[PDB]
Order: C-alpha cells, then structure tokens, then sequence
C-alpha cells in the first residue's frame, strides 16, 4: 500500500540512542493498534463477526439499551482496513510517526515527573508537566488537576484488560506509550465545560490521528479517518452533555469499585426522549433529565459487560462519575481507549450543550439539569 503522511510530518534524523527511544515508542504504538483492531473485530455478545457495541443507552421505544455489531458501520470497517494496512507494512507507516518532541500546533504534556520517569523515551521528549501547569493555574481547577495528575499512575492502573484484550494495553503493559503520548487538559481553559473539578480532572491523548504520533493522511488514496488514543476522567465529576459530527468509540478500561462508579449516556439526536426543533441547517435539541428523569438514560460501564460503545454522528453523550462509591473512594476515575472514525471530514469541534437557565449554572451542570444542544447538519 502507499502511505501519504500529514503535512506537518517533517523528516527527522535521530542519533543511534535517540532512535532506540523512538523505536520503543513505535513498537508499543503498534501493539496498541493491533489490540485495537482485535477489539473491533473479535465477536462478542450475540454478534458473529465483530464486537457488540452499545449505540443507545436508552432506546425510547423499548425502554432498554440498544446495540449493534460495530463493524456494520462502514466508517468502522474503514478504520479496521487502515489499521490492517499499518500493521501489514509498519516500516511504511512509520514514515508518518513522530514522537512530537518539537510539535508546534499546540502544547502537549506529561502528567508528572513520576509518570515521565516510567520511560527513557518520555524523559527524553521532556514535555511540560501538568503538575506545573495546574500549580500555576491554582484555584479549584488547579486543585482538581493536581489531584488527577499527582495520582495519574494509580488512576490509570486500576484497569482490567483480561477479558476483551489479549495484551495489557493499559499503562502497566505499555508504559512507554502512556508516558510518552501527548496529554491534553482539553477542558481546563473552557469556561463552558461545566464544573471546575471536571475541567481540571480531565485528560486525553492521541496515539494515531491528525494530531497524534502516527499522522497518516491517506492510504492508497483513501483519507484516514481513524483517530485513536485514550482518556482519563477524575472520579466525582460530571460532564456536560456533548455532541459532534465525528462518530466515536469508547472502550472502558477502569475496573469499577461499585457497579455505578462510572456511568455513561449515549442517545441518538432524534431520540423521542428529547424535544427537537428544526433550526437553520440543524436541530435545536432540548434535554430535560430533571426530577430523576436522567437516571434511566445512563448505563454502568465496566471492562467486561458494558465495555464498548459507539456514537453515531451528533449522538448526545455524557460521562458521569458522581454516584455511589464516588462518595467513598479515592484516587480513582474513568479511563478508556478512545477513538473517532472520521477525523478528516465535517466539523471536528466537540460541542457542549448549555444550561437552559443560562451561563450562571455552567459550574454545576450535571445530567439532571435542563440543557439546550445546537446541532448542525453534516455533509452526506
Ligand atoms: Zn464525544
């Protein structure tokens, strides 16, 4: 196959010792992506040819979760095709791989010196530390960011990968990968993103994609939509309802300490539980989960049974860690393998629903608060 890299992949020359640091990073990236392919393709549940994914946590007509065999989606099928191509000719794919040591698009971080010390590669890349970032920010956002990043290894180690993976894709099994990828405090500076603790207690990283370490633009003239990485959300946080054009996949790694520690919601934009009104080339979606109505929309997440979920375009979704033992545990959270399938078409912006009661209530947003989501049509 023919690989065309993204335009910001620049030729590089490493010393012999530096090349070994890159190579270990690359090798663990390939394990991660091979395990990702196997997680998509290995049959589970009542699916014969691929993994069974939750696509609605509450189907309005059945009052029950709704699933689909994940490789029935053509965009997922193409991710798998492109992963197979990468794994079949990794020397060619490696031309598009870079440790992002001098990446200019935006800042990338390592959680802490403790996490940095997990690999010679991470020490060499020498990303700025999130413990320094959040000490400077201070306040309640900084307090949450310190709590997450000071305890990052413990939070991301409380995982069980034995049932749906054949190798430990967590930070324990792939420490060079998890310590060297670029971590992004995606919500820390977003005043619309809800509570201060959620904003400081959220991180993601991208192994493969238009902003990852592996940045392939096209394979055999096909645009690579795959965008694959990981997320970490501190316990006792709730996110605002989210939506966006790209389809999205989460695989839950955290082993919960109570069945309701980590709850998620995904419901299609046109679900009859919401109120929709046509807007100019879009939809206004009003969400009223008040007075306990939200509870039936949210499902428990775990690495065995409810481990896989796939979000169709503009599906409303949220991750919620306030219930149950979130009020007794410590140094815990929700850690996942994360992906989007169409990162090179339509609007990649992560959209946030907003409180119906105005900006005054952003800092307490939670599933029970009435919200408005301004969805845009995507291109066919
Ligand atoms: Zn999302």
């Amino acid at each position: 196959a023919q690989f065309q890299c993204q335009d910001d992949v620049k030729p590089t020359s490493y010393t012999t010792e530096e090349q070994k640091l890159v190579d270990q990073f690359w090798n663990e990236s390939l394990i991660y992506l091979d395990q990702y392919l196997k997680a998509l393709e290995t049959p589970t549940g009542q699916c014969k040819d691929s993994a069974q994914a939750t696509i609605q946590t509450y189907n309005s007509e059945t009052g029950k979760m709704q699933t689909q065999c994940i490789m029935k989606y053509r965009d997922v099928e193409l991710v798998a095709k492109h992963l197979k191509a990468v794994l079949a000719e990794p020397d060619k794919a490696k031309a598009c791989f870079d440790p992002q040591k001098n990446y200019k698009a935006f800042p990338l971080y390592t959680p802490s010196a403790h996490v940095q010390n997990l690999s010679a590669t991470s020490k060499w890349i020498n990303r700025p530390l999130l413990t320094d970032y959040y000490k400077k920010i201070g306040g309640e956002i900084g307090a949450a960011g310190l709590e997450l990043n000071e305890n990052f290894l413990e939070i991301t180690s409380r995982t069980d990968t034995t049932l749906h993976w054949t190798k430990d894709v967590s930070i324990k099994g792939l420490p060079t990968l998890w310590s060297s990828v670029g971590w992004i405090p995606f919500y820390a500076e977003n005043p619309n993103a809800g509570s201060d603790r959620f904003r400081g207690g959220y991180l993601y990283a991208e192994v493969m994609g238009p902003w990852g370490n592996l940045r392939i633009k096209e394979i055999d003239g096909e645009k690579v939509g795959a965008e694959i990485g990981m997320t970490a959300q501190l316990f006792n946080t709730s996110a605002p309802y989210h939506y966006h054009h790209p389809q999205e996949i989460y695989m839950t790694l955290t082993k919960p300490q109570c069945i309701d520690q980590n709850k998620h919601m995904v419901m299609h934009w046109d679900n009859n539980q919401f109120k929709q009104k046509r807007s100019d080339n879009g939809w206004t979606v009003n969400i009223d989960g008040s007075k306990g109505k939200w509870k039936k929309w949210f499902s428990n997440q775990d690495p065995e049974q409810n481990w896989l979920t796939y979000f169709e375009r503009n599906a409303i979704h949220a991750f919620h860690t306030l219930e149950g033992c979130n009020q007794t545990i410590k140094n815990s959270g929700l850690v996942t393998v994360w992906a989007r399938t169409t990162a090179q078409d339509n609007n990649q912006t992560t959209q946030l629903c907003r409180p119906m009661t105005g900006a005054k209530d952003i800092k307490t947003m939670k599933p029970e608060d009435k919200a408005i989501c301004d969805l845009d049509d995507w291109k066919p």
